[PDB]
């Protein structure tokens, strides 16, 4: 009765125990990261050939207490190396674990290594060579809490290398995890299995080996036991031969099929070679195909399962559409099917709009992942979608009528979806305002908006709570630069469009001034209306550079168009020149619009040529114009806020209020 240990990924131990027991193992004890078990020497070779879940399988050689190096040296030498190595066998030591005496792991290894060599030097035998890459004898030692455990590694190479891929390597999913994922999938061997995002095919290949009774060790080239003198070749020959017979019959008897697809031609071609190396390639069909055009290859039945490890990665809008469309295609074409998915993004899985009936947690290196299983039978924020479809009908018609390219599709209409949706030509921005539940609710709003607009995930930009392609856009006759992703705002406030169009009509032969100019869109409108000159002032160099670029865009360059970088309040206090048309649109907040607007109109009065107009805007909620103070200043104010409110901003209840201030 031999005593063995198999290691695995944390989370797989119970699966491992069942598998070990099924192939004959007795007296199994799960422990953290592995499974102690026992069996005769046949059972040892049988477990090496047949375990799909084990990382390594090992033969414990002993164990000792480790204070002082000496304990360790002495502990190691209690084992009879000289007559366990076959002559010429190379070796390596893997040491993990630390304590007070062994403070470094490579020290741990070096010491064991010396102790083993000194077992040979002592008997006037030649020193065994250490060979890190492919030793014939690999010895593991695991130091935990003053005890050191020594084992011979019978795997050699880790057992996930079935022999159908590559010693190096780095697969997103190790072959052992893949096997687990298939076992947990609810997939029934003998029924079709399909993976529409298959990458290199590992999930499909593990399923086909497992279904066709094809042993994980069948195609390996190397084991840990071959340099070991207690090695029993006759027994290993029996296991080997039984493996062959079982594989030949499983493959020949199999009647279902495997379907894999990916949009990447390069991985499909690796998947195809991998499947073929695994002996199983006649049972799988790989094609280069996008999930979008995914069809059920058996529309008349039998039902099977769809299994997959979708991407998760921003590319959020694209990923949401991907998960969302997958869900839609499942329901449409795979009615009756079992679905199982392995992801690092539960939020993305929620986009399928299916309720999982089973779920598993698993680590895939340093990344938490779930696997969820779904059964597909045989409306996703109706609320929000409804208002959107309708707003789209109303505003699309309106925009085309009005010759406008950039407008608000949705402005927090429903208080339970607190988002803005803006259209800029072919693009779309959604701005989250204020509130996993919430993220999924955001995903649902994005999924829905994409669906309702019939747009293209590429062209939606999400700017939320928490490399700049600028876009050329029109506003009536003006052309403007926007940047949809890089700044707090886009370079264009759409609700002011009518005031801007008004500046345009009022402008021929006029000296125009624009204060708190931001990106200067209003200056562009005034310049195209035949301003005789424009002066555009703002405190931000970035925003004036953009202003300038907007002017350039409309052929408005040269001596007649000035941009000035100043605090506008000081520039007002100090300026001499006069203007026919002053557009002024300050921030609400040493300046408060409510308190200060009167002192503003005082200074602005001296800048205002006889006959001129000032157009004054602000967006303070409950702004009161001091009409009394204006009349004192020999000024009159005419409110045009209604005349300047645009339809896409009507049911807003936030208010840009607007005034034409003139003389007496």
């Amino acid at each position: 009765m031999n005593s063995l240990f198999a290691s695995t990924a944390r989370g797989l131990e119970e699966l491992l125990k069942t598998e070990l027991e099924n192939l004959g193992a007795v007296e199994c004890q799960v422990v953290q990261g592995g499974v102690h078990f026992k069996g005769d020497t046949r059972l040892v070779y049988q477990s090496l050939m047949w375990s799909r879940l084990a990382s390594r399988i090992m033969l414990p050689l002993g164990e000792c207490k480790v204070y002082s190096d000496l304990d360790l040296y002495l502990g190691v030498q209690a084992i009879n190396w000289t007559e366990m190595f076959n002559p010429g066998a190379t070796f390596a030591v893997h040491f993990s674990g630390l304590n007070d005496t062994i403070r470094n792991s490579q020290y741990g290894a070096m010491k064991v290594k010396d102790a083993i060599v000194d077992a040979f030097t002592r008997k006037n035998l030649p020193r065994p060579n250490v060979d890190r890459d492919a030793p014939d004898i690999r010895v593991n030692v695991w130091l935990h809490k003053e005890t050191a455990s020594i084992a011979l590694d019978l795997s050699g190479d880790g057992l996930h290398l079935r022999g159908y891929r590559d010693r190096a390597g780095i697969a997103p999913i190790k072959e052992t995890l893949a096997a687990a994922i298939v076992m947990r999938s609810g997939w029934q061997p003998g029924t079709p299995l399909l993976d529409p995002m298959c990458g290199s095919g590992t999930l499909l290949i593990e399923a086909a080996m497992l279904a066709t009774d094809r042993a994980p060790g069948l195609h390996r080239g190397r084991w840990g036991f071959s340099g070991w003198a207690q090695h029993d070749e006759a027994i290993w020959q029996e296991v080997k031969a039984e493996a062959q017979t079982r594989a030949r019959k499983g493959l020949a008897e199999y009647s279902s099929h495997f379907y894999g697809s990916d949009s990447d031609a390069r991985v499909i071609q690796r998947a195809r070679t991998n499947a073929r190396l695994a002996g199983i390639g006649e049972l799988i069909t790989f094609e280069v195909k996008d999930v979008a055009q995914l069809t059920n290859p058996l529309p008349k039945g039998p039902y099977g399962t769809v299994l997959s490890n979708p991407p998760y990665g921003d590319s959020e809008p694209a990923l949401i559409a991907l998960h969302s469309l997958l869900g839609r295609i499942m329901k449409n074409q795979f009615g009756g099917w079992n679905l199982s998915l392995f992801s690092a993004s539960p939020d993305l899985l929620s986009c399928l709009q299916l309720r999982a009936d089973k779920q598993y947690k698993a680590k895939n290196g340093p990344l938490d992942c779930v696997q969820k299983n779904y059964h597909v039978a045989e409306m996703v924020a109706e609320d929000y979608t409804n208002r959107l479809r309708k707003n789209l009908k109303k505003f699309e018609k309106w925009a085309r009528q009005e010759g406008i390219e950039c407008y608000r599709l949705y402005d927090a209409d429903l208080p339970e979806y607190n988002v803005a949706v803006d259209r800029y030509a072919d693009w779309v921005v959604v701005q989250e305002y204020a509130p996993h539940k919430a993220r999924q609710r955001l995903f649902d709003i994005i999924a829905a908006t994409i669906s309702v607009l019939g747009i293209a995930p590429n062209k939606l930009v999400l700017k939320t709570r928490e490399k700049g392609e600028f876009l050329e856009v029109t506003e009536y006759n003006a052309h403007l630069w926007v940047n949809l992703t890089d700044y707090l705002d886009t370079g264009l406030f759409l609700d002011h469009r009518i005031a801007r169009r008004m500046l345009g009509q009022m402008s021929k032969g006029k000296d125009f001034l624009n204060l708190f100019s931001y990106t200067g869109s209003a200056t562009v409108h005034a310049g195209l209306g035949g301003a005789r000159s424009t002066t555009t002032v703002d405190m931000s160099r970035t925003y004036l550079e953009w202003a300038e670029r907007n002017l350039r865009l409309n052929g408005l360059t040269g001596r007649a168009h000035r941009l000035i970088q100043a605090d506008c309040l000081a520039w007002l206090r100090e300026a001499n020149e006069q203007f026919d048309l002053i557009f002024i649109d300050p921030p609400t907040f040493a300046f408060d619009v409510q308190r200060d607007h009167l002192a503003l109109m005082k200074d602005l009065k001296r800048l205002l040529r006889a006959g001129g107009t000032i157009m004054f805007s602000n967006n303070k909620r409950g702004f009161r114009m001091d009409l009394d103070g204006l009349a004192k200043l020999g000024l009159k104010a005419q409110e045009i806020t209604q005349k300047t409110l645009s339809q896409d901003f009507a049911r807003n209840r936030q208010i840009h209020n607007c005034w034409l201030i003139t003389a007496a």
